């Protein structure tokens, strides 16, 4: 059995000769050679059995990516584990090998206009897929975005995903919020439980912004200082804006707040391309019922040397699924693992 910095990867005899790659969820991403197909691949430990938010999030994940079939996707191609519930302690998930991820790639890498339009597009045609299913991916960020040696794009990580539910997406003010900080739509700390598909566009706009300058747009520190961040660009929304926000305490808050001027996108970003910097803008629009939709965006000129509808394909079915004891949430994840085996 071999391991990997300390830790055992059991995937053998199929899988061997591991090199570390990095860190999923619940356990590290490795890469190895695949004995079958004779190609290196990756392969993410996730070692969740202990608690039910761990099995919920493998289980949500495994269950949406044996659905979803998508160019800008990663699927599952294999999945590890023991035969038996009783032996089964960690999965494995194997999946295509690609070359970095966008987080990395910003680190050290300045992108031409070319590449940001390139990845831009990828992103939303996979964005529509996935938005055609009626699910919300809910973690949109550079370190989900994955390339290959050709710049070919793939979206990971359906762990926070979730079924698209606009009727139920009020709550009140600073309510808590799970998915990552910096790419938290304003609405979250205001009045949205997160379960509309404008969610994700604002996500997308965020690494629009950081692909143009290779740093977050809005690195807050914490919860409410994330909009401090936001306001702090798009200026103070407007009165219809704020008419829209009907929670007495979140829009009270609004109304306490100095004004403020909108900072320009093209002060914020002077080497941008001018169609990149209006599409940015209809992405990280305050009020989300105005914010730009992914067929809207996959339309704007600034994606027009890549845009047609007819090679942006969409899903066949909307996609259907917690008290749930993690028994049977280890029981399920089991049953939807079966189809690997032997
Ligand atoms: C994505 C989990 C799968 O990630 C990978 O397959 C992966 C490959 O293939 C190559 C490289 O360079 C990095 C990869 O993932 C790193 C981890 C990723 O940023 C994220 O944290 C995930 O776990 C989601």
């Amino acid at each position: 059995p071999e391991m990997v910095r300390g830790q055992v990867f059991d995937v053998g005899p199929r899988y061997t000769n591991l090199s570390y790659i990095g860190e999923g969820a619940y356990g590290m991403v490795c890469s190895a050679y695949d004995n079958l197909n004779k190609v290196r691949v990756a392969i993410k430990k996730i070692s969740p059995f202990e608690h039910q938010t761990y099995c919920q999030r493998t289980l949500r994940e495994i269950k949406i990516l044996l659905r979803f079939r998508h160019e800008n996707i990663i699927g599952i191609n294999d999945i590890i584990r023991a035969p038996t519930i009783e032996q089964m302690k960690d999965v494995y998930i194997v999946q295509d090998l690609m070359e970095t991820d966008l987080y990395k790639l910003l680190k050290t890498q300045h992108l031409s206009n070319d590449h940001i339009c390139y990845f831009l597009y990828q992103i939303l045609r996979g964005l529509k897929y996935i938005h055609s299913a009626n699910v919300l991916h809910r973690d949109l960020k550079p370190s989900n975005l994955l390339l290959n040696t050709t710049c070919d794009l793939k979206i990971c990580d359906f762990g926070l995903a979730r079924v698209a539910d606009p009727d139920h997406d009020h709550t009140g003010f600073l309510t808590e919020y799970v998915a990552t900080r910096w790419y938290r739509a304003p609405e979250i700390m205001l009045n949205s439980k997160g379960y509309t598909k404008s969610i994700d566009i604002w996500s997308v706009g965020c690494i629009l912004a950081e692909m143009l300058s290779n740093r977050p747009i809005f690195p807050g520190k914490h919860y409410l200082d994330q909009l401090n961040h936001i306001l702090g660009i798009l200026g103070s929304p407007s009165q219809e804006d704020l008419n829209c926000i009907i929670n007495l305490k979140a829009r009270n808050y609004l109304l306490s707040l100095p004004h403020k001027n909108k900072v320009p996108w093209n002060r914020l970003f002077p080497n941008a391309d001018s169609k990149a910097l209006d599409l940015l803008d209809k992405m990280l629009t305050f009020n989300p019922h105005k914010r730009i939709e992914v067929e809207q965006a996959l339309a704007h000129p600034y994606l027009e040397q890549y845009y047609d509808p007819s090679d942006e394909p969409i899903a066949e079915a909307p996609f259907k699924f917690d008290d749930l004891p993690k028994e049977k949430l280890k029981e399920l994840i089991f049953e939807e693992t079966a189809r690997f085996q032997p």
